[PDB]
RNA sequence: GGCAACGGUUCGAUCCCGUUGC
C-alpha cells in the first residue's frame, strides 16, 4: 500500500532541499518521493513534497508561483549573491530614499533576468554551480520571469525587507544582487523565507521536528505511524487543481485505462483536465483534449 | 520499470519532473 500525497513541509535552515526531502521520504517510508522546487539551505519554508503517485503531476507546482520574504544586506557583495558566500565588494550605502523607489519598481511587472553561476540551472550537461566551485564562468541567456507583487517591508540601517510574489524559476537572490548594483552599494541575501507555493495554505505545513515529534508519538501511542502522518497529507491530484475536473463512468474509463481517448458530456473544448471515474469521483490521472474533442489519458495513476 | 543525452526547479536532486535516443 504505497503511500501517495503531498506534504507541505517547512524546510530547516543550513539544509539542502534534497536532504530535507531525503528525510521526508524516510520517515514516511515512501517507495518514490520528490520535490516540487528547491530552496537554498540558508532559506527556509514551504517545500512540498510529493509522495508515491503524486510525483507523476509535480511539474504543475515546479510552474507556479512563490512568494517570498527576504532580508537583504546592503553595502555588502557575494559572490553567490546571498550570505553563505565569501564578500567580493563592500562599499558605503548612500542612496536616496526616492533612489529606492525608482529601483524597486523596476523589477516590477515582466522582466529578463540572468541568474547566478551559483544555481542548478544545466549547462553543457553540468549544474552552474559546478563550473562556478571550479572557478569557470559560462555564457548565459537572460531568462523571463514575472514579478507579480512587490512589498517594500522597511528599510533599516543596512537592512532592507522586502516580500515578492513570482512566477516560477525566480531567483530573488538575483533580484536583490542586482538591486544591490542598481543603487550604488552592493547587496547579498541574508534571510530566505518561501511563505507559499501556488494556492498552497500555509496552516498545513509541518516542520521536520513536528513530523519526528508525531513518529515519536506513535511508538510511545503504540499505534502505527501512518495514523498520525497520513492526514498531513494533501491529496496527490492537489498539483493539478488549477485544472478542470472530468467524470466518466465506469463504462467510459476502462477503455481511458488501456489508452484509448475517450467522450463525455461535460468536456473542455481544450487543455489539461483531471479524470474521476464514476461514483466516489475517484482520481484516475490527468486526460488532455485531443483534435477529435474526446479526452486522451495522458498520464495515469497505476 | 531500466540505461543514456539534454533541459527543468532559487545552489551540494545520481535520487523528482520533462524532451529525445536505446
Amino acid at each position: 500500500m504505497d503511500i501517495n500525497g503531498v506534504l507541505l513541509l517547512d524546510k530547516p535552515q543550513g539544509m539542502s532541499s534534497n536532504d530535507a526531502l531525503q528525510k521526508v521520504k524516510r520517515i514516511y517510508n515512501a517507495n518514490r518521493a520528490g520535490h516540487t522546487g528547491a530552496l537554498n539551505p540558508l532559506a527556509t519554508g514551504m517545500l512540498p513534497i510529493c509522495l508515491g503517485e503524486a510525483t507523476k503531476f509535480s511539474q504543475y507546482l515546479l510552474d507556479s508561483d512563490k512568494r517570498y520574504r527576504v532580508i537583504a544586506r546592503l553595502g555588502q557583495r557575494t559572490d553567490t549573491s546571498d550570505a553563505d558566500g565569501q564578500i567580493v565588494e563592500e562599499r558605503p550605502v548612500t542612496f536616496s530614499a526616492e533612489q529606492l523607489a525608482a529601483a524597486l519598481d523596476t523589477f516590477r511587472g515582466d522582466i529578463e533576468q540572468i541568474p547566478s553561476m551559483y544555481s542548478a540551472l544545466k549547462y553543457q550537461g553540468k549544474k552552474l554551480y559546478e563550473y562556478a566551485r571550479q572557478g569557470i564562468e559560462v555564457p548565459r541567456e537572460a531568462r523571463p520571469i514575472t514579478v507579480y507583487e512587490l512589498l517594500f517591508i522597511r528599510h533599516e540601517g543596512n537592512e532592507l525587507e522586502l516580500e515578492i510574489h513570482c512566477s516560477k524559476g525566480t531567483y530573488i537572490r538575483t533580484i536583490i544582487d542586482d538591486l544591490g548594483e542598481k543603487l550604488g552599494c552592493g547587496a547579498h541575501v541574508i534571510y530566505l523565507r518561501r511563505l507559499a507555493v501556488s494556492k498552497y495554505p500555509v496552516e498545513r505545513m509541518v516542520t521536520l521536528e513536528h513530523l519526528r515529534e508525531l513518529v515519536e508519538q506513535a511508538e510511545q501511542q503504540d499505534i502505527p505511524a501512518a495514523e498520525l502522518l497520513d492526514p498531513l497529507l494533501m491529496p496527490m491530484d492537489s498539483p493539478a487543481s488549477d485544472y478542470p475536473v472530468v467524470n466518466l463512468p465506469l463504462t467510459s474509463s476502462v477503455y481511458f485505462k488501456n489508452g484509448n481517448p475517450v467522450r463525455t458530456s461535460g468536456a473542455p473544448l481544450e487543455g489539461l483536465v483531471r479524470v474521476t471515474e464514476g461514483e466516489n469521483g475517484k482520481f484516475i490521472g490527468m486526460g488532455e483534449i485531443d483534435d477529435e474533442g474526446r479526452v486522451a489519458p495522458r498520464r495515469l495513476v497505476v
